[PDB]
């Protein structure tokens, strides 16, 4: 049968946590199939259905600066790297479901936060009172799965099908960063008082949620020039939201105010110390082979520190 392969530099570097999927859009589908095949098997999905699913996913990501199809594949590659470095901790269904969850987790994003949708009074804010976009991303996922010829899970039993859609739902909900803080506190306490138990399904759910936040934030674990150029995309969204807040007659939070461009370095430090470093610290405690992500994050924190000192 038909193995996907990549050029030698990609074949080798795609295994590393810091891999960048590159600017050739047309190679991102192949890169994802490559990853499904190695981390899950050539048997997990019928190729024709998988290809048709990937392409409908791509079509339902929008041309926004950050929350775009390149982000989805980037977040799926980080998950691939976690899965491959922790071969024996994850079930068959988890292997299948998590790469799919990652590819789908920001489906049909408009470049605006839950909070902007609530203040604008967007219809999605009435359908979904909390984790507004993330309930929408899971909804878009089920929609695409149900198109003719797109059911990549057709081979699964009714109960295996239900379990996988449940892993995907929880994995996508967990990418609401408002839920990450309490999730990481629970996991931190469970790990420290030795109560953490991976046969406990509600513990697995929390560990997978933390993997999700880690994959979602992985731009902070890249080579500095990647980290830095991705940060421009991230702010290009925030600042457009800030402009839209001002159009509603509301002073945006400083993160979203393009007039406070100068405070970005310090905003990055707060974010590394309050979100990223703690994320990868707890992740590394729970799955030791994920340490390169903590080590990369820490290197990028010291690059942002150099920027503030005017050495960068
Ligand atoms: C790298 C990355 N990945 C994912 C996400 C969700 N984020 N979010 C940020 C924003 C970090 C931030 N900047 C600022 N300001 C406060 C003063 C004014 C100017 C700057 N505040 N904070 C928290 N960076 C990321
Ligand atoms: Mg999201
Ligand atoms: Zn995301």
């Amino acid at each position: 049968l038909m193995q996907f392969t990549l050029p030698v530099r990609l074949c080798k570097e795609i295994e590393l946590f810091h891999f960048d999927i590159g600017p050739f859009e047309n190679m991102w589908p192949g890169i994802f199939v490559y990853m499904v095949h190695r981390s899950c098997g050539t048997s997990c999905f019928e190729l024709e259905k998988l290809c048709r699913f990937i392409m409908s996913v791509k079509k339902n990501y929008r041309r926004v600066p950050y929350h775009n199809w390149k982000h989805a594949v980037t977040v799926a590659h980080c998950m691939y790297a976690i899965l491959q470095n922790n071969h024996t901790l994850f079930t068959d269904l988890e292997r299948k479901g998590l790469l799919i969850a990652c590819l789908c987790h920001d489906l049909d994003h408009r470049g605006f936060s839950n909070s902007y949708l609530q203040k604008f009074d967007h219809p999605l804010a009435a359908l979904y009172s909390t984790s507004t976009m993330e309930q929408h991303h899971f909804s878009q996922t089920v929609s695409i799965l149900q198109l003719e010829g797109h059911n990549i899970f057709s081979t699964l039993s009714s109960s295996e099908y239900e379990q996988v859609l449940e892993i995907i739902r929880k994995a996508i909900i967990a990418t609401d960063l408002a839920l990450y803080f309490g999730n990481r506190k629970q996991l931190e306490e469970m790990y420290q008082t030795g109560s953490l138990n991976l046969n406990n399904q509600s513990h697995r759910d929390r560990v997978i949620g933390l993997m999700m936040t880690a994959c979602d934030l992985c731009s902070v674990t890249k080579l500095w020039p990647v980290t830095k150029l991705t940060a421009n995309d991230i702010y290009a969204e925030f600042w457009a939201e800030g402009d839209e807040m001002k159009k509603l007659g509301i002073q945006p939070i400083p993160m979203m105010d393009r007039d406070k461009k100068d405070e970005v370095p310090q905003g990055q430090l707060g974010f590394y110390n309050a979100v990223a470093i703690p994320c990868y610290t707890t992740l590394t405690q729970i799955l030791p082979p994920t340490e390169p992500l903590l080590k990369a994050c820490r290197d990028n924190l010291s690059q942002w520190e150099k920027v503030i000192r005017g050495e960068e």
